[PDB]
């Protein structure tokens, strides 16, 4: 079993002349060569049946990312594992090779207007599909977001995607949140679960805004800093989005905060883009109700260039149902992680 910074790699007679790409999630990444396809790929050894977290977001990825077929979304090539649940303690997830990502790029390197709005334009195509399937991604930042040296993009990292819920979105005040905290909606410190797609564009949003200047626009430290960042920018909330909170301790928790007027974004982004800042300000509204939709971000004067909606597919098989996993023991889900990858058995 060949071996790599060891710790054992070992892929099969499929893929060879490995190169140790960091790590990741639950293990080592590498590059290899497929002798099938002659090109090299990207190879995540994931060892998550110690932990039950980790096999959750394993076989959530796993089920979500075998059933999308999207330009714009990262594939599973491959997948290798030992032919029986027994001597199963590792599985490999082959995927494209993509040179770089969205938070590496953004390091070191200035986006051209032309730039932002194509990766824009390819995150929300990626995204539309998404939703489409009745799925929140969850954890959308630039370090979710693949790129090659041809600029197109990847959403990669289900791990925290969930079927939509809106109708058990409601929760309350300071109620703990996992997804990264600087992309992180103003509701989720409030009153939402993030079982609303609205949870996404807020994220996109973030995103478009970090484009436009290489930094975060609010890199909060903690939980309520995070709240007052956003505050400090779209200055305190109106009467109207006030009532829209029942949550008694949410709402007066904001109504005790001094008052913050709204920054103007072209005094945060003086050169950029008008257009692509009237579509930041819709997609960060504080009110999520009232915040865009992905399909009317596609068709925002911003991205006339490459709106296409026949062009900008839907997936054919929504998740219709809760998948029922935060409710399953690690050996369970490590039997359905079987299942799920028999598909690539010889």
């Amino acid at each position: 079993a060949a071996a790599a910074g060891p710790q054992v790699f070992d892929v099969g007679p499929r893929y060879t002349n490995l190169s140790y790409i960091g790590e990741g999630a639950y293990g080592m990444v590498c590059s290899a060569y497929d002798n099938l396809n002659k090109v090299r790929v990207a190879i995540k050894k994931i060892s998550p049946f110690e932990h039950q977290t980790y096999c959750q977001s394993t076989l959530r990825e796993i089920k979500i990312l075998l059933r999308f077929r999207h330009e714009n979304i990262i594939g599973i090539n491959d997948i290798i594992r030992a032919p029986t649940i027994e001597q199963m303690k590792d599985v490999y997830i082959v995927q494209d090779l993509m040179e770089t990502d969205l938070y590496k790029l953004l390091k070191t390197q200035h986006l051209s207007n032309d730039h932002i709005c194509y990766f824009l334009y390819q995150i929300l195509r990626g995204l539309k599909y998404i939703h489409s399937a009745n799925v929140l991604h969850r954890d959308l930042k630039p370090s979710n977001l693949l790129l090659n040296t041809t600029c197109d993009l990847k959403i990669c990292d289900f791990g925290l995607a969930r079927v939509a819920d809106p109708d058990h979105d409601h929760t309350g005040f300071l109620t703990e949140y996992v997804a990264t905290r600087w992309y992180r909606a103003p509701e989720i410190m409030l009153n939402s679960k993030g079982y609303t797609k609205s949870i996404d564009i807020w994220s996109v949003g973030c995103i478009l805004a970090e484009m436009l200047s290489n930094r975060p626009i609010f890199p909060g430290k903690h939980y309520l800093d995070q709240l007052n960042h956003i505050l400090g920018i779209l200055g305190s909330p109106s009467q109207e989005d006030l009532n829209c909170i029942i949550n008694l301790k949410a709402r007066n928790y904001l109504l005790s905060l001094p008052h913050k007027n709204k920054v103007p974004w072209n005094r945060l982004f003086p050169n950029a883009d008008s257009k692509a800042l009237d579509l930041l300000d819709k997609m960060l509204t504080f009110n999520p109700h009232k915040r865009i939709e992905v399909e009317q971000a596609l068709a925002h004067p911003y991205l006339e260039q490459y709106y296409d909606p026949s062009d900008e597919p839907i997936a054919e098989a929504p998740f219709k149902f809760d998948m029922e996993l935060d409710d399953l023991p690690k050996e369970k889900l490590k039997e359905l992680i079987f299942e799920e990858t028999a598909r690539f058995q010889p």
